[PDB]
Order: C-alpha cells, then sequence, then structure tokens
C-alpha cells in the first residue's frame, strides 16, 4: 500500500512543486550525487524511505538559470505552499522559518510532525563525498 522509491536510479520516483518559486521537478532516487541531480532533483540519501518523519530532497542552484532546479528556491517564503506528489498521494506541507540557512552551521535540523527538507547543493566534492554549499529549507507537513 505504501508508496515505494525505485531502485533503478533512473526512474521518477515522485514530483515536488513549490508554486511561488516556479518549481516543479520531477524527483529522482538518491543518494545525491552530481550524476541523479544531472538528472534531476533527487532524494539526498541512498537509505531514504517515503515514511520517514524527514524526507530530504536535493537541487541545483545553478545562477545561470534563475529557474534551474532549486535556484529560485530563496522565493519561497514562510507559509508558502509546497506539494509532494508519490504515486497514490499529494502531500502538502508548509515553509517553515528554517529556511535558507547553512546546514548546521547556523541551525541543527522523532515523534514530531512529518516535515521535507529540501536542500540547493552545489561544489560537490568527490573526495568526501559532499556537497560543500548547501542551503536547508524546512516545510512541515499540513495534513
Amino acid at each position: 500500500a505504501k508508496p515505494q522509491i525505485p531502485k533503478d536510479k533512473s526512474k521518477v520516483a515522485g514530483y515536488i512543486e513549490i508554486p511561488d518559486a516556479d518549481i516543479k521537478e520531477p524527483v529522482y532516487p538518491g543518494p545525491a550525487t552530481p550524476e541523479q541531480l544531472n538528472r534531476g532533483v533527487s532524494f539526498a540519501e541512498e537509505n531514504e524511505s517515503l515514511d520517514d518523519q524527514n524526507i530530504s530532497i536535493a537541487g541545483h542552484t545553478f545562477i545561470d538559470r534563475p529557474n534551474y532546479q532549486f535556484t529560485n528556491l530563496k522565493a519561497a517564503k514562510k507559509g508558502s505552499m509546497v506539494y509532494f506528489k508519490v504515486g497514490n498521494e499529494t502531500r502538502k506541507y508548509k515553509m517553515t522559518s528554517i529556511r535558507d540557512v547553512k546546514p548546521t552551521d547556523v541551525g541543527v535540523l522523532k515523534g514530531k510532525d512529518k516535515q521535507l527538507t529540501l536542500i540547493t547543493a552545489d561544489d560537490y566534492n568527490e573526495k568526501t563525498g559532499v556537497w560543500e554549499k548547501r542551503k536547508i529549507f524546512v516545510a512541515t507537513e499540513v495534513k
């Protein structure tokens, strides 16, 4: 009954939408490596589960194309609606105040309201397997 994330990294797992920022993107399986983000927005981790309290999704910030992936995500303010479609359901969330923040460099983020952590990523470092430039945007489940 539960929605599943494709084992084949090349298949679209879902759709993420953020109207205030004009973002509508097919979400692909993780981890979020250059190749996956080359296909499109993708789950940050290979382990991700659509049943987690926190689901992480990462996208590029390529300011050459204002509207490429999560480049314009900063245009989404508090209260902004976020839609995450996964086959059988459309989950709605609202952007909280935790947005456009350095990962644990300024903030921090169980038994808590389901949320979505959208991540803008750039500067991938092959030696460490880390995107060096990242901004966090947390949206909280509505219904």
